[PDB]
């Protein structure tokens, strides 16, 4: 996930190494699209959307004592706790959104969840994915703002958002 495709279920992105309008592929209707996965809003592209009912609202997950198991991907040990949990995030919180750090490295060298080795926990949805209190993040900024510590039924995540 968040490594191969970058769209909802049914439509896949190929990019195609050649200009001339971007096309799409389907399956549920054996029909080839040639416009955009429209249905709820104008996601993807770049910007311009009054009713953003679907975005790449991500949420990094830094393993810690406030998780299912305080185990480091490399260190193999995480004695630290909330004392370095919310802090560890603040260390990057003011750098990634500073156009001086693409959203991926931290996930491919820290994240524990899927984002760990999937360049992204989930990515984008159509309306809802999980934790209701989690969705209350993306729709509260202007892209590339990072929601920061949202505080949910897990510990401490970060909604970077890339759409």
């Amino acid at each position: 996930m968040a490594d191969e495709e970058k769209l909802p279920p049914g439509w896949e992105k190929r990019m195609s190494r050649s200009s001339g309008r971007v096309y799409y592929f389907n399956h549920i209707t054996n029909a080839s699209q040639w416009e955009r996965p429209s249905g709820n809003s104008s996601s993807g592209g770049k910007n311009g959307q009054g009713e953003p009912a679907r975005v790449r609202c991500s949420h990094l997950l830094v393993k810690h004592s406030q998780s299912r198991r305080p185990s480091s991907w490399r260190q193999e040990k995480i004695t630290r706790t909330k004392e370095e949990a919310l802090e560890l995030i603040n260390g990057y919180i003011q750098k990634i959104k500073s156009g001086e750090e693409d959203f991926e490295s931290l996930a491919s060298q820290f994240s524990d969840c899927s984002s760990a080795k999937a360049r992204g926990d989930l990515g984008a949805f159509s309306r809802g994915q999980m934790q209701k209190p989690f969705e209350d993040a993306s729709f509260a900024l202007r892209t590339g703002e990072m929601s920061g510590p949202v505080f949910t039924d897990s510990g401490i995540h970060i909604i970077l958002r890339t759409e």
